[PDB]
């Protein structure tokens, strides 16, 4: 067991191993508080996240377990991984606090799309890395559910990592109105049309790739219905085959109230783009999720010919998510989480 020391950073007690030095507040959502630190064992600058109220409800206890299972599993160059997890507790009986440690990320994709000039070669390399990461995540039957520019870390060498997986957090108010939180969402999840699956993440990649090519948001809706009208004007209104797959009768009645529109010419929308980029956007931005290109298929598209290496696009180890259908008490979720903290083995 390492030696721990205590300090107060902005009205919060931090109790951490001596290896972590020079802690400074970086931010705080409703999920926890984050400090930057120097890790003397590895020589990396790190982010240390102290969870808030991890075991306050069954919902919160299961979310804590879900987050630690997911971060312990992810071992890929284009996905955030876990450097360390610790608790100052010496037994299950006094266990209350969970701390997660990752590499400190500088810039997100928003800090390069808004203020930097991008060549086609930059767009090829950035979208290639998102898809390489997604091939890995989807091979474990994990859905990210919240891909958007603020959830993609990028360095000076244009190297990219996916972070901030959807742990089923987002609220109704968070998705309301003129908000980036909704602009990258597939229409079937935005309006609860049907049981969604991993295809929702490829819709989000289409929206991100369009914005790297034009420097503008693709579907900046002022509300859910405004956003749907922007989407259907580009890709066309649904045919009979998709309408059959929408489970809400009321959602089917609403779609049938709209005037029919054909799919637009994407070469006239993405003026001057590489024809191969236009072709790949037509294959991602398909209304029927069954007919969208997959991550594995997209990596073999001619747009990525300069970067594609089928011997360096790995898949994940199998991931058991059977806990998701399990009904447990707060103290049972807390015991499972405690076991996952004490069994953690750091990377080389
Ligand atoms: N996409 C993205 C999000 C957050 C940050 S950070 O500068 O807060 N750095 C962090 C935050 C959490 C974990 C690691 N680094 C940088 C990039
Ligand atoms: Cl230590
Ligand atoms: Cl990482
Ligand atoms: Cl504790
Ligand atoms: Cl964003
Ligand atoms: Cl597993
Ligand atoms: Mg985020």
């Amino acid at each position: 067991r390492p030696t721990f020391y205590r300090q107060e950073l902005n009205k919060t007690i931090w109790e951490v191993p001596e290896r972590y030095q020079n802690l400074s507040p970086v931010g705080s959502g409703a999920y926890g508080s984050v400090c930057a630190a120097f890790d003397t064992k590895t020589g990396h600058r790190v982010a240390v996240k102290k969870l808030s109220r991890p075991f306050q409800s069954i919902i919160h206890a299961k979310r804590t377990y879900r987050e630690l299972r997911l971060l312990k599993h992810m071992k890929h160059e284009n996905v955030i991984g876990l450097l360390d997890v610790f608790t100052p507790a010496r037994s299950l009986e006094e266990f209350n606090d969970v701390y997660l440690v990752t590499h400190l990320m500088g810039a997100d994709l928003n800090n390069i799309v808004k203020c930097q000039k991008l060549t086609d070669d930059h767009v090829q390399f950035l979208i290639y890395q998102i898809l390489r990461g997604l091939k890995y995540i989807h091979s474990a039957d994990i859905i990210h559910r919240d891909l958007k520019p603020s959830n993609l870390a990028v360095n000076e060498d244009c190297e990219l990592k996916i972070l901030d997986f959807g742990l089923a957090r987002h609220t109704d108010d968070e998705m309301t109105g003129y908000v980036a939180t909704r602009w990258y969402r597939a229409p079937e999840i935005m309006l609860n049309w049907m049981h969604y699956n991993q295809t929702v993440d490829i819709w989000s990649v289409g929206c991100i790739m369009a914005e790297l090519l034009t420097g503008r948001t693709l579907f900046p809706g002022t509300d859910h219905i405004d956003q749907l009208k922007l989407i259907l004007r580009l890709v066309g209104t649904p045919g009979a085959e998709l309408l059959k797959k929408i489970s809400s009768e009321s959602a089917r009645n609403y779609i049938q109230s709209l005037a029919q529109m054909p799919k637009m010419n994407f070469a006239n929308v993405f003026i001057g783009a590489n024809p191969l980029a236009v072709d790949l956007l037509e294959k991602m931005l398909v209304l029927d999720s069954d007919k969208r290109i997959t991550a594995a298929q997209a990596l073999a598209h001619a747009y990525f010919a300069q970067y594609h290496d089928p011997d360096d696009e790995p898949v994940a180890d199998p991931y058991d998510q059977s806990f998701e259908s399990r009904d447990l008490l707060i103290d049972e979720w807390k015991s499972l989480t405690y076991d996952e903290v004490i069994s953690f083995v750091p990377p080389p």
